[PDB]
């Protein structure tokens, strides 16, 4: 089912204390908005969904495999299904688009519940 | 693939048709596409069988999916499933638009090859 929709009206929700999540998925496409408060640590995961992110606010120090990089708004990254990242904020916290193909289920219910 | 980090000063530009300049990275079943759109440009109707989703950055776009139109504007986005057709429009500030598609649209990959 096509769809149009205001992200000041998508509920939010936490999986983790300092994060918020605003997630809307189509089929094979999730996007979720990931608001990261100042000093909060993503602790270190995998999955087997592929995922790319695009820096909106803020900064974001990111581990991707064996490489480091801090990222602000004008860069974007991609991340292979099973490839283990974590991320970190520094003062300012962040504003991240984070995209999944297929979408993450687990997500998927708690934006149900939001 | 590799894990990929993009800086969109470096990514060089494309341009499917006068109006639109383009800047497409990709995973492998993800494409992202930064698409600036020039002040009162058509976006002719069409198809595809790629799953295609949007997030206004800048401006502001007249989109319409199948039978709805809306008028969106930075904060808002759209999802578009594969095979659904649509069109577009802009007014007088233009916009730029971040579409993702998956799987990857080829001409859009090859484009940005040779860009
Ligand atoms: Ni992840």
């Amino acid at each position: 089912a096509p769809a149009f929709y205001d992200l000041t009206e998508v509920r939010s929700f936490s999986p983790l204390p300092g994060f918020a999540m605003q997630a809307i998925q189509g089929k094979n496409l999730m996007l979720n908005w990931v608001r990261i408060e100042p000093n909060t640590e993503m602790p270190a995961h995998e999955h087997p969904h592929e995922q790319a992110g695009v820096m909106l606010e803020g900064t974001l120090e990111l581990t991707i495999g064996e490489e480091t990089r801090v990222l602000r708004p004008g860069m974007a990254y991609t991340i292979p299904g099973g490839v283990r990242h974590r991320a970190r904020t520094f003062e300012d916290g962040c504003l991240v688009l984070d995209i999944f193909s297929p979408p993450r289920e687990d997500y998927a219910r708690m934006a149900e519940d939001a």
